[PDB]
């Protein structure tokens, strides 16, 4: 689980959004598993606008931060599971770490804020979703 806090606005993977995230709705994309919601409070996090390749998150399933690698947003096959049926999910980045499920929602950092999610995992990776993009999320 996790959530980034951004102004009036919440970023978290879609498919953990609650029925409140759903009911303030501004913009989701299933093929990123990303989801954005109002808030009416004022947010605690700042996002990254760079291009910086390596940064750290953190692993709820290890209560820790890791340093990691990870390769530029892009279009990457997911096998299906019990949210999505096996597709190509964009934005992804890939890194060398640990991750399990209930780890998706970890933050990712640069030296220059938010990069990203945690989304993927499994066999020593771990994906992460991408928000650089999002320039909206400071307006
Ligand atoms: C850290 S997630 C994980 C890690 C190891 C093993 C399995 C998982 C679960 C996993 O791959 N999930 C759960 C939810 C997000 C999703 C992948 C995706 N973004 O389409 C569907
Ligand atoms: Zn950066």
């Amino acid at each position: 689980s996790g959530a980034i806090y951004v102004g009036n606005y919440r970023v978290v993977n879609r498919h953990l959004a609650t029925h409140n995230d759903w009911a303030n709705l501004v913009w989701e994309d299933s093929s990123r598993d990303l989801l954005v919601s109002s808030t009416t409070a004022q947010g605690c996090d700042t996002i990254a606008r760079c291009d910086c390749q390596t940064g750290v998150y953190y692993c709820s399933s290890r209560r820790k931060h890791y340093p990691v690698s990870f390769s530029k947003p892009s279009l990457i096959f997911v096998e299906a599971s019990e949210y999505y049926p096996a597709r190509y999910q964009s934005h992804l980045m890939l890194a060398v770490g640990h991750s399990e499920p209930g780890d998706c929602g970890g933050i990712l950092r640069c030296q220059h804020g938010v990069v990203g999610i945690v989304s993927t995992g499994g066999n020593g990776l771990v994906g992460f979703a991408d928000v650089r993009d999002l320039l909206w999320l400071d307006e």
